[PDB]
DNA sequence: GCTATAAAACGGCA
DNA sequence: TGCCCTTTTATAGC
């Protein structure tokens, strides 16, 4: 581990991207959905095309405007190398697809600080940032300010960390709490 | 299954 | 632009 970018020790591992990009053609879902072995198409339900690919494991959700969106993925590059993998598809059954704009949307990661922690403690003298109600959701809601991020806390030790469009934000938001989370420690 | 967190896209409706 | 809509993922209590 690199101490100097991740003073904890403990670097938080990607768990999920979402990211955009505009195929820059207009597509026929209905068509698409026929003659694709791994794609569904419920218009009522969602006006988007759901396909999946095996490697990298994502979800896709392409919509008639061009526009597409990749879920799922583990790493900013395989999120991007997943959504060149679902327009290549869509340009052999036929369309003039590109690859225009591509742009990771939210980054998901989590870590475990291997201790339990007093989440009561924290949302008393953390007011203003945090939200705990147990009966509603067991984890404490911290909304980071800088970086603007959002962490969920558990009793466990266990960490959520979504928002971040950029991997540093996520792991800048976990050196900030890490101290805080330490201080509370259940003993 | 629900409850909560972030993000984008589209279609429907005030 | 607001609300809803779906997909993904860790987490956990009902």
């Amino acid at each position: 581990v690199d101490l100097s970018k991740h003073p904890s020790g403990i670097v938080p591992t990607l768990q999920n991207i979402v990211s955009t990009v505009n195929l820059d053609c207009k597509l026929d879902l209905k068509a698409i959905a026929l003659q694709a072995r791994n794609a569904e198409y419920n218009p009522k339900r969602f006006a988007a095309v759901i396909m999946r690919i095996r490697e990298p494991k994502t979800t896709a959700l392409i919509f008639a405007s061009g526009k597409m969106v990749c879920t799922g993925a583990k790493s900013e590059d395989f999120s991007k190398m997943a959504a060149r993998k679902y327009a290549r598809i869509v340009q052999k059954l036929g369309f003039p697809a590109k690859f225009k704009d591509f742009k990771i949307q939210n980054i998901v990661g989590s870590c475990d600080v291997k201790f339990p922690i007093r989440l009561e403690g924290l949302a008393y003298s953390h007011a203003a940032f945090s939200s705990y109600e147990p009966e509603l959701f067991p984890g404490l809601i911290y909304r980071m300010k800088v970086p603007k991020i959002v962490l969920l806390i558990f009793v466990s030790g266990k960490i959520v960390i979504t928002g971040a469009k950029m991997r540093d934000e996520t792991y800048k938001a976990f050196e900030n709490i890490y101290p805080v989370l330490s201080e509370f420690r259940k003993i």
